[PDB]
């Protein structure tokens, strides 16, 4: 078991964007993740008076996107088929600015033309982070840009940067929640590619391979960590009577493929995230490919007949996603 | 590990309905699960000349659903809000006609009126069972009206049986393919019941809490079951370069409540059944309640301030349901 | 179109179901033939007169790709997939979906039996609800689909009381003013391109002209004219708050499975011209768009007439006038 | 409504963005205002010259419940919540849901920055692409909605050019026959039922008023006249192929949000009437279905009128007609 995390009481009456003369941080988080994807990059930025912050994942020639918006409490901006940003932010809805910040720079990279084709596409997703922290700071269109200025490519930070500066998990009862952070992974598979980035805000708790759950619902009068469920049935025994993320890939899939890939990898969370897509949450996966590598015209190998085709990328992605919700809760 | 079930490789051009005069079975299973849920009956029927079955679900005062489809090839009929009986059917598409059965016997128990609020409405799903067998018969009207009669209270078939009789898990490739079977899991928490029921015919394979492969993907040259991802990486490496289900509760949710309640019950598949909502999978979950019980008014109890509400209802379903998808497997 | 002026008040509504009955399909001819040239795609309608009520079966034995826009709040629909060997509407409501199983299984036979999923034979069906204009509870079942496909001619469709079409009816703010409406189809071929729309209106709304004028539904007989619905839910609200259509459309042009869905929407909703209201909440309304991927439009949609003409937008368009005329031979 | 029959084309199109400009928020005033009494909702519109383009709020302090409709192939929105305290409407294509945010935050800080779940301010915001229609890049940001939002005033709207209208056009088969349009509301009380429409119409397609006449859009200046779209498609075809609007509807009237997200398809699905072509690919048509949920609907459905005449349904039909007639304002 790790250390507990817990994120406190929340002190509320704190100070906003007003107060503050903000001043953006490049995020480093606990380590950085390194890893080959040309074409792609992340910028991470947070506010220390927050602490709040964004992630922006930056694909500049523009890829095509499939959204699955899953959760009860979703906060989402664009939503496009098509993007050339995804920006992740703390904040709740306010924090979408941020997606501004990065759209608005882009447009001045394009030198202000604004044909239809060269229309610049950021699709934001959001966490509320309030709870987490005694402030009322978000994520704002200064700081979206700052995190797009900072995107480098083939490097992510690990734990608390960016959005998930203040993310944190296991919300029967705040008494019991803890930060997480955000995380990534990153796999090669011969040309094939695959990054996932997660921010896990979870109503429920993080869970590993073995079952064991790692971050989330720590009760300190105990020392241990519990799956909700068993705090739901006991309740209900005595009383009767969000999670923002990218899966980003090289492998061409069409816009079907692409939308059944989001759904699949998405709903392959709740093996790390218990419970997972509740009307409480406003789970929101992005699937992105950059269209690079075909699959080839038939689906079968040494391995099996129906071995090679898009459910089996997805099947390998659910695996990718989990070591970077596990990364997160680290 | 369980023996193993292999479903062998299908012998193709067997003969269909019209050879046979077909006789419906009372489905027994290998085991009666029996419970205490006033006003649900189910009934399983099968042919054993298939063989394939259906398992119908009847509530004759008719309870609200929402239905979650999730798959990349579904195979429903009605999917309606307001339902008299869920009809789950063998024989791919074909099968639906189980539920036309249902609905016309239906309206012959209600004397032939027709008035809008006297329709009776029956929700069909299937699964296609034609690779675990060497016929092509599929359940037809008689079936479903046989299944129907069959239904008596407070008792549920497990294992081959029903829409279970052909059913199988594991299909990276058909000789590592393995019978299922349907399975059911009751649970009373004072006055609150949830019932879940379940037909795994999954391209993936069906896992323990443990993370134990425990039915499909079993190699005859090793002896073992594998995670289809790792068949899957590996041929990447190399060539580079459906679940039926529902749960019914007499919990009363609003049609917004309801609605996330079925899509978290269904994500919550992924940690029993993986890969899961594949596009190759048509996975389709009712979720039903009889409106008999509220939910307090706060979700406050001993266990936390918020623990007794519809997401904490999911989490417990969540738990059944697996252990439903589990007897199935067994 | 010439629609007739004279009211077919459907009337009001304990009525036997199907086997009271020995059900003999009709093979149905309606009040008239549409003959039209379409290749690939036929179209059969059975009827029983003990009902009375019918099935109307869209055949297109290679398969074509389908989207599904099923806009209603009371949609009762089967199948619904991205890919169909038929389309079976039918009356009977929920009840009568059992005739697409007929077409189903009849698909199947034909096929002798074979089960690989290449091989699987997939039909959609949708319903309306046509009990309250008669005095059976006779449905659409297995045999009567069987006998709409077996019925099935290329480049023929029965115009009216025909098929789903029998006991079709429109103008439900009372059901003192509701008129039989029918089924109705249209086709055009423009150079190469072939659009064929089928539509069983059963509207809460009614059937509307081009003019704007209200041709069948809402009859009231006291006046001896048709008002639009509004002027009745308006007065309506004043005195007491004081102070399904199911169709087609099938086209030769090849789609995307995105461009397909966008025209499907694009062309169900243009059909709240000729329907009103549409799409409401008692309405099942659920429509089809097949198409059968025989033709490419150009890479570019440039044109003399300009320079976004050519494109799926603008075959939607098309699409949508060929729909309004469907609609108005269902009403006439 | 009067539509004025004179062309207004847009004509055609390395123009400067925001900060190139010392951009001063304008209150629009349009050509006209309407007046409405509508207790509890808030317009403000707010456009900047030197587009010239805008942004139009919806301020509703108590929050209201929402249903979304969006129903183009090209649709750009924030938010969608089914509860909003604002609904936000904007030129500057995506780049303008910005000004949304200067909304939400201004909300904030008026509520002393507490973000307590129940005290979240949300706002939906829903744009059209409006830069064809000028020669500059400049875009509704935080500061003009923000001002939009400043300058809401009860129970008035700015007709025409003002607020997200300011560069909105309609009919697009080729942008030499495009035409300005504007913003429009319209405002009907039934015997204590209020029902609001306000529509920014930038469609493809043309807009027709209740006879079947273009009356904005499609302008041919080399006939003087407005066609039918589908006149022009058709041609093309025979040619080349040879052988968004955003909009809201507030009522009082609760609805559950089942029966108002069916209210919300069945209005929208309406605008296919007065905008033709409607819901196409190109078009990111979105519509904001909102309640304030002070009325209700009586139990049953029954009056003088018929027995199924007051319910959520024919409720949707009167909107649909005030939302014609907020398009006709928009394109007057």
């Amino acid at each position: 078991d790790p250390a507990p995390r817990l994120a406190g009481p929340p002190v509320f009456g704190g100070p906003g964007n007003d107060a503050f003369d903000l001043a953006p941080v490049r995020s480093t988080g606990r380590e950085m993740l390194r890893f080959d994807f040309p074409g792609v990059s992340i910028g991470a930025a947070h506010y220390e008076e927050g602490p709040t912050g964004a992630t922006v994942i930056h694909i500049p020639a523009g890829a095509r996107t499939a959204v699955d918006a899953r959760g009860g409490a979703v906060g989402l901006s664009g939503g496009y088929d098509f993007n050339h940003a995804i920006c992740l932010a703390g904040g709740a809805g306010y924090g979408l600015e941020a997606g501004a910040g990065v759209s608005d720079a882009l447009l001045e990279r394009l030198e202000y033309r604004t044909g239809f084709a060269e229309l610049q596409l950021v699709s934001s997703a959001v966490i509320y982070d309030f709870s987490a922290r005694s402030t009322a700071v978000y994520p704002d269109k200064a700081l979206g840009r700052a995190a797009l200025e900072f995107a480098v490519p083939g490097e992510f930070p690990q734990g608390r940067a960016g959005a998930g500066m203040s993310a944190s998990a296991g919300k029967v009862d705040w008494d019991r929640t803890e930060i997480t952070g955000q995380g990534a992974a990153f796999r090669r598979l011969g040309d094939v590619r695959i990054l996932a980035v997660v921010v896990p805000n979870p109503v429920g708790v993080i869970v590993d391979r073995a079952g064991t759950v790692v971050r989330g619902n720590y009760d300190a009068q105990t020392g241990v960590r519990r799956h909700p469920v068993f705090d739901y049935q006991e309740a209900f025994a005595e009383q009767v009577p969000t999670t923002i993320s990218a899966i980003v890939t090289n492998v061409r899939m069409s816009p079907v493929e692409l939308n059944q890939f989001a759904k699949q990898v998405h709903s392959s969370m709740h093996r790390g995230i218990q419970p997972f897509h509740t009307d409480m949450d406003g789970d929101t996966l992005f699937a992105v490919t950059t269209d690079e590598i075909d699959l080839p015209t038939t689906p079968g190998s040494s391995r099996g007949r129906l071995s090679v085709n898009a459910t089996a990328l997805g099947a390998i992605a659910s695996e990718v996603m989990w070591d970077a919700v596990l990364e997160a809760g680290k």
